[PDB]
């Protein structure tokens, strides 16, 4: 399928233990796929002081429609010192490897894979 239909973990940014996917572009998108498609992913909210607190290059999901299911379409962009790899809508937060960490919600989303 184009689409998968996911309901991510919502960390606090301080809970996270792992604070990134790696070290490329291309790896950190290929990983936050990965972990997509295995369950093993989490959602940051982006709010002021949040980005600093983890590890570029970042993965963010973007609003690329505007919600079948209640699930909200994303797709993933990713960014190293300020350039961003993919164009799409307003932020939904940033993906983190999800290792146990308790969530504060979930965010439900319709992937564009």
């Amino acid at each position: 399928k184009t689409h998968v239909q996911l309901s991510l973990p919502v960390l606090q940014v301080r809970d996270v233990l792992v604070r990134g996917f790696g070290d490329s572009v291309e790896e950190v998108l290929s990983e936050a796929r990965q972990h997509l498609k295995d369950g093993t992913c989490g959602l940051v909210e982006v709010e002021k002081g949040v980005l600093p607190q983890l590890e570029q290059p970042y993965v963010f999901i973007k609003r690329s429609d505007a919600a079948p299911h209640g699930h909200v379409m994303v797709e993933l962009v990713a960014e190293l010192e300020g350039i961003q790899y993919g164009r799409s809508g307003e932020t939904l937060g940033v993906l983190v490897p999800h290792v146990g960490e308790i969530p504060v919600a979930y965010r439900k989303v319709l992937l564009r894979k």
